[PDB]
């Protein structure tokens, strides 16, 4: 029966939406906690569920973008990882593209995270001795004072410059964890986590 | 806080249990319907969720066994697929091992499915011209009248024997779909599908 098959596919789409929100919340918490292996396994589950979803609401696209952004940040030092069809794009460059695409308020924290990802996208290339790649990442990102300081550091091959210690990788991760905390607060009330929490609490 | 972290991990285990039952029901329905691509994508989601689950109840192990059994049956003609650490084990042999391990009633249908998988495990080797592999699968499976008919067909290299048309691959799939229908009936009332169905119905 067409009608029965249709009702079941509609229910599978509702359940997939619920699973996506739950996995995003689980992924945010593993990122905030630094649970590296749980983040890897959760990322695998979220990716698979996303492939079983076709039509997306604006809320679901934002949820997917957040999962993809955290995945790229977690792989920010893995210059061998190719997240885009254009193989030249580094993981932090991919994270920056998603950050600029999310339907979200452009507050002070948004811009601080944005600039820290720009500095570290160059820094990670320098730390690996990839000086020509650093200058190419520089050209793609900036395509005045902040910009000229970076170009001077690149041309001098000053990998461990003191500038990269004031706007360090750890500083970028901490600012991102601050944003993650707000997403965790926002998604802690979604259906599947709320129902699971009520079951656990009922057994206490 | 230890207590907070613990409560969250307990809720993640509850939600993963709910997702496992839902994905098993979705996988059974794709198998019954012959929706090949939906089965592949659902299998990917179920596998990922299973890796995020540690402790399993007897009910959860049975659910996982059913997913694995259907995956092996769907790949029954893919002799290049290695489902076990011992690389000699074919997909239908792997399906037979799981079938004999599930905590389930050994009714007439159970034995009919069992014998049809045994015949087809040999038949699929013969159809690919792998006559020596067919005799090795025969030795592992039977390790009297049914047994002697099979050995004669193998030694004669009678790939398209009429015996394999009375106990055909399609006959095995139809008997398995009959069992799948009972699993679909049994899992249609699980939490996540029930909740998603109620939402869809509320919008009608
Ligand atoms: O963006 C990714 N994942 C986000 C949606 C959860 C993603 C990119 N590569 N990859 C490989 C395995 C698993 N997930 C990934
Ligand atoms: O047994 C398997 N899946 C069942 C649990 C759902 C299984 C075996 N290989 N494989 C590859 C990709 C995805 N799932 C698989």
């Amino acid at each position: 029966e067409e009608e029965d098959a249709g009702l079941v596919a509609e229910a599978e789409a509702v359940a997939a939406g619920w699973m996506l929100d739950f996995l995003c919340l689980s992924l945010c918490r593993a990122f905030r906690d630094g649970r590296s292996e749980d983040f890897r396994r959760t990322r695998n589950s979220a990716e698979a569920i996303i492939h079983g979803l076709s039509s997306l609401t604006a809320c679901q696209l934002r949820t997917i973008y957040i999962c993809q952004f955290l995945t790229r940040i977690a792989a920010g030092k893995t210059l061998d990882a190719q997240f885009e069809n254009d193989e030249r794009i580094t993981p932090l460059e991919s994270a920056l593209m998603i950050w600029g695409s999310i339907e979200k308020e452009h507050d002070k924290l948004h811009e601080e995270i944005q600039n820290l990802i720009k500095i570290q996208a160059i820094a990670v290339c320098m730390e690996n001795g990839n000086f020509k790649e650093a200058e190419e990442v520089f050209e793609r990102i900036f395509g005045m004072p902040f910009k000229s300081k970076l170009l001077m550091i690149i041309s001098q091959k000053d990998t461990f410059h003191s500038f990269f210690q004031h706007f360090s990788y750890n500083h970028m991760m901490e600012k991102i964890k601050s944003y993650v905390n707000y997403v965790l607060s926002e998604k802690s009330s979604t259906f599947l986590m709320k129902a699971a929490a009520k079951v656990v609490e009922s057994k206490r």
